[PDB]
């Protein structure tokens, strides 16, 4: 019994909110014994007794005890949470709402265990997060409230972000591109990222830029036939969702966002093609409504015209979603929690490297307008470098597109560069 | 229409958490017009547009706007709460949990109206509380 104090403490708190008047009192006494036997420190005082009339609306009392113990009794954390989750499933709907209330204060304490000298206790926290991920998938009705409490607050702990995100990708991987498990984790990242926009953005982008960089090892005729295709597709849905309201930090990552847009335009199933179109429409909107950058009133007029142009039927054809009335509808699916996506009509339009120039120069027009205001900006020099690396490296799925872009944006060329281009033609 | 800023503001926020991708975007635009037309002060900036892909998990965004407006836009309080309660009943279970999230900041602002020089506005607050009392009786699960 001494070995399992955390396991009992959850039985005391779960049964204090019960609906049987003779089960609250029995639970109050068990809680009283625990503090004396284990020297747990609480705010008030407790005195064992029989005959107490404990009220039914015993909710803020439980939350006050749980908040205190979590604050100054951390070592119980791991064994407390493991039990609380297991008790979540078995309880009824009304008791499920209680378990959320007093569970949240503990979630802060995972700070120390995430780096506990790799003592195999780190393996334990990841199991807990994998358990939390399963509640979100199933408890559809309480979805608006789990996001505000569990993920909204758990995502404000900088030291814990890296591990949490990793589990998100692994869970999505098994489901697949259209799977429910992968679909939901895309949404959840929005709440996680609200705490630290500057850190989740520079970590979902940093994985995409590397997956693309690894297709060189085993070149394939096209991306969709590559082994790592599925990894790329899911990581794109993350980028779509984070783009709204400037949760992809554009004021620092604009180079690395265009660089991937140009490698994705008009590739994939019709759902993935309406996603790329939407992603661009949101990166431009974020520019117009950002305070970090100070664009003069002249520049902002340039952007707004760009915002309108991209929504004309001309650009629906360039992105390859002509015959689609609105992109938003196709990009999102209403019944994304109940059933997995059902792709069909494998017949897939072609792409013409002349189309890529028209888009690639529309973007370049936007970027230069910004660089006029932003002093000593480095956007264009970073984007060029990314293109110049894939342009002169053998990869039959990325090389052609990295040449049509290297030339459309580059500002200087030397004899040494021309010889390579003319010897790729030979 | 200039006399009902609080009644519209609840329609914009209620539907921003909807499940139809083409009803969030339309609701985003309505919110943009309200701030300019009525000079409401918010944290960020909003720009009317068409074609936006607004994500479904749009929850901490709504709560952030509501929290700001309640803090430094109190006069809307009474007409805001009266509508929010009336919108609670008609919505579904999942949307009911949302209405709680962004309703709470406003509740704390009733302070001023409770002693509003007995201008018959005090009779209004008691109606709101009587409405709140009815939700508690019926919504057993929550």
């Amino acid at each position: 019994p001494k070995d399992v104090p955390g396991t009992l403490l959850n039985i005391a708190l779960l049964n204090l909110g019960s609906s049987d008047p003779s089960l609250r009192s029995a639970a109050y006494n068990l809680l009283c014994a625990l503090t004396c036997t284990f020297n747990l420190k609480i705010e008030g005082q407790l005195l064992e007794t029989s005959g107490l009339c404990i009220p039914a609306n015993n909710t803020l009392f439980i939350v006050s005890i749980s908040k205190t113990l979590a604050a100054n009794e951390p070592h119980l954390t791991l064994e407390f949470l493991e039990e609380c989750i297991s008790g979540f499933s078995k309880s009824s709907i009304e008791l499920k709402h209680l378990c959320l209330e007093y569970m949240t204060p503990w979630l802060s304490n995972l700070v120390r265990f995430c780096k506990h000298n790799d003592d195999a206790k780190r393996q334990r926290v990841t199991a807990i997060l994998d358990k939390l991920i399963t509640m979100t998938i199933n408890e559809k009705q309480m979805y608006p409230s789990i996001q505000a409490k569990i993920w909204g607050s758990l995502g404000q702990i900088t030291d814990l972000l890296d591990v949490v995100l990793d589990s998100f990708i692994k869970t999505s991987a098994t489901g697949g591109l259209g799977s429910i498990k992968a679909e939901v984790m895309a949404d959840t990242a929005v709440a996680l990222a609200s705490g630290n926009v500057k850190l989740v953005s520079s970590k979902v982008i940093g994985r995409m830029c590397k997956i693309i960089d690894k297709t060189c090892l085993s070149p394939t005729p096209t991306l969709e036939q590559h082994l790592m295709w599925d990894d790329i597709a899911i990581l794109a849905r993350y980028m779509l969702m984070l783009s709204f309201n400037n949760s992809l930090d554009v004021a620092a990552h604009l180079p690395y966002l265009f660089h991937v847009v140009t490698f994705l335009v008009a590739t994939g199933p019709l759902s993935l093609r309406a996603s790329t179109h939407g992603l661009v429409i949101n990166i431009i909107h974020s520019l117009c409504t950002c305070s970090q950058l100070h664009f003069s009133e002249e520049t902002k007029q340039v952007l707004r015209l760009s915002l309108t142009e991209f929504s004309l039927p001309k650009f629906y054809l360039l992105f390859g979603i002509s015959k689609v009335k609105s992109a938003a509808v196709i990009a999102f699916r209403s019944s994304y929690r109940d059933r997995s996506f059902s792709p069909g009509s494998y017949e897939r339009e072609t792409f013409a490297l002349t189309s890529l120039e028209t888009v690639t120069e529309a973007l370049l027009e936007i970027m230069e307008a910004c660089m006029r205001d932003i002093p000593t900006c480095k956007w264009l020099d970073q984007w060029t470098e990314l293109a110049q690396r894939f342009a002169f490296q053998y990869n039959p799925s990325l090389q052609p597109r990295a040449l049509v872009v290297f030339g459309c944006i580059s500002k200087r060329v030397s004899h040494g560069q021309i010889k390579q281009i003319i010897r790729i033609l030979s």
